[PDB]
C-alpha cells in the first residue's frame, strides 16, 4: 500500500483536503446570511463538540482500515460492524463524495475559467456611480459564461469556453492523482498551500485597504465578529453552522477516511488531525473571512453585503468581488489572484473528494492506479453534464450529498465506530501512536454528546425545514434525483461485485 512520505506532506495534503471552495465561498455566505457575529458562537461550538472530534474518528478509522489493505467505507465499516449493512451504509462513503465531486469540479472550473479571462483582460468594462451599472455587467459575465436561462425552461447552455476549460480542469485533476499518493497528491499540495496562503494574505491585506463613503474593511470584521446571543436561539443558524462545519473540514465525505488509510499504522493521528483542523478553521475565519465580507461591506454597507449573500451563494464570489476590485488600480489582476487562489483551494480539494472512489477501485476490485483514476474521471465527466446543462442540479445534489448526506454519515460513521465497534476499543484506536492523547473530555463527548447533538440536530431539519424541499421544487429536482439514486445502486453493484471477487479469490 501507498504510504505518506513526510509529515509535512501528510498535513499540507489533509489541509488541502479540506482548505478549498467552503473557506472562501460557502464560508461568507452562510456567516453574512445569519447574522455574522450570531454565526459565529454556533460555528465555534459546532467546531468543539462536532468538528474536531469527528475528525479524530476518521483518521483513526482511515488508519484502521489501511493497516489491513482497505481505504473505503465499505470494507471499513465491515472490519468494524461484520453485518452486511454495514457494506450497504459503507456505499455513502463512495457516494456522498462522487456526487459532491460531480458539481464541485464543475465550479472549481469555473474558478480557471475566470482566472484565464481574467489574467488575458477579457472582462467586463463598468461606465466611468450607480451600484447596479457596475455590478451588472458582471452578473452578466457569470450568467453567459454558465449560460443562466434567459427563459422559461430550466436549461442551461454554458459557453464553448466554460466547456473547454472543464475539460481542461478534469485533465488537471486526473494528470496529479495518476500519480498517486507521494508522487501526486502530496507533492502537489506541497507547493500549492504554500501558494494557496501567500495568495490570501496578499489578498486580505489589499481589502484592508478598501474604504469607501459606505464603509471600511474594518465595518466588516466588526459585522463578522461581534456577538448576537439573541440568535442562540434560533435552530436555523445552528443548522446553518454543524453544516458548514461538516463541509468545511471534509467530514462525512469518506475523504478524510481514504487520507488516513495510507497512514503508516504506527503513526501519530491525534496531533496530525488536529493541526489539519485547525490549519482549515484559520484558513477559514481569517482569511476566508477577511476578504469577500469586508469588501462587500466597506463598498455598500452591512445590509447591502447581506442582501448581496442571501440573494445567490456565487454573486459574492463571482459577480461582487471582481465588480469592486474593477473600480482599484489593477482590479483585473486582483480578480485574477482571487479566482487562482479559488482554483488552487477547489484543485486540492477536488483531488480529495474523487480518490475515495479510486482506493475503492484499486482496493476492491484490484484495478490499476491507472484505470481506476481514468474511470473515476469519466464518471464524474459523464455525470457532470447533468449539473453543466439542467438547472438548479447542482442545488440538488448539494443537498442530498453535500449537506444532508454529510451529516447523516457523520452520525452513522460515529455510531458504527464508537457505540458498535465500542467506545474503549474505538478509544484506543484513536490514541494509539498519538504524539499527545485525545483529552478525557472527549471520550465523553464521543460517545454521548456528539451523536444526541447530531441526531437532535437531523430531527428539528427533517420536521421544520425538509418537507418544504419535498413539495415545493420544481419537477426538473427529480431529474437529479433519480440519477444519484441510480449512481447510489451502481455502487452498491459494485460492492457486491468486490465481495464475490473476495469470496472466489
Ligand atoms: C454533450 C456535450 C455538449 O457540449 C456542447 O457542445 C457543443 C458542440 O459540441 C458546443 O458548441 C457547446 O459549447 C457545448 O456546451
Ligand atoms: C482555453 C481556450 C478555450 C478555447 C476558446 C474557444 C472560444 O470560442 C468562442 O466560441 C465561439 C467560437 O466557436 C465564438 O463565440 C468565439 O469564436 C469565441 O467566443
Ligand atoms: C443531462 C444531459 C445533458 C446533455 C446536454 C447536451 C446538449 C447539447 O446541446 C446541443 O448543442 C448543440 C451544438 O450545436 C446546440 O445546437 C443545441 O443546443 C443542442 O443541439
Ligand atoms: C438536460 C437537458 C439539456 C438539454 C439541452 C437542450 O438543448 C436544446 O434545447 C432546446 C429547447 O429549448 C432545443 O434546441 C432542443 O430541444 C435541444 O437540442
Ligand atoms: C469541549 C472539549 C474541549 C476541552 C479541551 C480542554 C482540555 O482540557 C484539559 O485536558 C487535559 C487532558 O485530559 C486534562 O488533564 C486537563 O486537566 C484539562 O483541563
Ligand atoms: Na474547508
Ligand atoms: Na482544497
Amino acid at each position: 500500500r501507498e504510504h505518506w512520505a513526510t509529515r509535512l506532506g501528510l498535513i499540507l495534503a489533509m489541509a488541502g483536503n479540506a482548505v478549498g471552495l467552503g473557506n472562501f465561498l460557502r464560508f461568507p455566505v452562510q456567516a453574512a446570511e445569519n447574522g455574522g457575529g450570531a454565526f459565529m458562537i454556533p460555528y465555534i461550538i459546532a467546531f468543539l463538540l462536532v468538528g474536531i472530534p469527528l475528525m479524530w474518528i476518521e483518521w483513526a478509522m482511515g488508519r484502521y482500515g489501511g493497516a489491513q489493505g482497505h481505504g473505503t467505507t465499505p470494507a471499513i465499516f465491515y472490519l468494524l460492524w461484520r453485518n452486511r449493512f454495514a457494506k450497504i451504509l459503507g456505499v455513502f462513503g463512495l457516494w456522498i463524495p462522487l456526487v459532491v465531486a460531480i458539481y464541485y469540479v464543475y465550479i472549481e472550473s469555473w474558478t480557471l475559467g475566470f482566472a484565464i479571462k481574467f489574467l488575458v483582460g477579457l472582462v467586463p468594462e463598468p461606465p466611468p456611480t450607480d451600484p447596479d451599472s457596475i455590478l451588472r455587467p458582471f452578473k452578466e459575465f457569470l450568467y453567459s459564461y454558465i449560460g443562466v436561462p434567459k427563459g422559461d425552461e430550466p436549461i442551461l447552455k454554458p459557453s464553448l469556453f466554460a466547456y473547454i476549460v472543464f475539460l481542461i480542469t478534469m485533465f488537471i485533476n486526473v494528470s496529479i492523482l495518476i500519480r498517486g499518493i507521494s508522487k501526486g497528491i502530496e507533492r502537489f499540495a506541497k507547493i500549492a498551500m504554500p501558494t494557496l496562503f501567500i495568495l490570501a494574505v496578499f489578498l486580505v491585506i489589499r481589502v484592508f485597504l478598501l474604504e469607501t463613503p459606505n464603509g471600511t474593511a474594518a465595518d466588516g470584521l466588526n459585522f463578522l465578529w461581534t456577538p448576537d446571543f439573541e440568535k442562540l436561539k434560533d435552530p436555523g443558524v445552528w443548522i446553518a453552522a454543524v453544516g458548514q462545519i461538516f463541509f468545511t473540514l471534509s467530514l462525512g465525505f469518506g475523504a478524510i477516511i481514504t487520507y488516513a488509510s495510507y497512514v503508516r499504522k504506527d503513526q501519530d493521528i491525534v496531533l496530525s488531525g488536529l493541526t489539519a483542523a485547525t490549519l482549515n478553521e484559520k484558513a477559514e475565519v481569517i482569511l476566508g473571512g477577511s476578504i469577500s465580507i469586508p469588501a462587500a461591506v466597506a463598498f455598500f454597507g452591512v445590509a447591502n453585503a447581506v442582501a448581496i449573500a442571501k440573494a445567490g451563494a456565487f454573486n459574492l464570489g463571482f459577480i461582487t468581488l471582481p465588480a469592486i476590485f474593477s473600480q482599484t488600480a489593477g482590479g483585473t489582476f486582483l480578480g485574477f489572484l482571487w479566482f487562482f487562489l479559488l482554483f488552487f483551494a477547489g484543485l486540492t480539494s477536488s483531488i480529495a473528494i474523487m480518490q475515495p472512489m479510486i482506493a475503492f477501485l484499486e482496493d476492491e476490485l484490484k484495478l490499476s492506479r491507472k484505470h481506476a483514476v481514468l474511470w473515476t474521471a469519466a464518471i464524474v465527466f459523464f455525470s457532470a453534464h447533468l449539473v453543466m446543462f439542467l438547472n438548479k442540479s447542482l442545488d440538488e445534489m448539494d443537498f442530498w450529498a453535500g449537506t444532508i448526506g454529510v451529516v447523516f454519515f457523520g452520525l452513522t460513521e460515529l455510531i458504527i465506530f464508537f457505540w458498535i465497534f465500542g467506545a474503549d476499543k474505538a478509544w484506543e484506536e484513536i490514541n494509539r501512536g498519538g504524539i499527545i492523547k485525545v483529552p478525557r473530555i472527549y471520550y465523553y463527548v464521543m460517545r454521548y454528546i456528539t451523536p444526541a447533538f447530531l441526531a437532535v440536530l437531523l430531527v428539528v431539519w427533517a420536521r421544520e425545514y425538509i418537507p418544504k424541499i419535498m413539495e415545493e421544487t420544481h419537477w426538473t429536482v427529480w431529474i437529479t434525483r433519480f440519477y444519484i439514486i441510480g449512481l447510489f445502486l451502481f455502487l452498491t453493484f459494485l460492492v457486491f461485485l468486490a465481495e464475490r471477487r473476495r469470496n472466489h479469490e
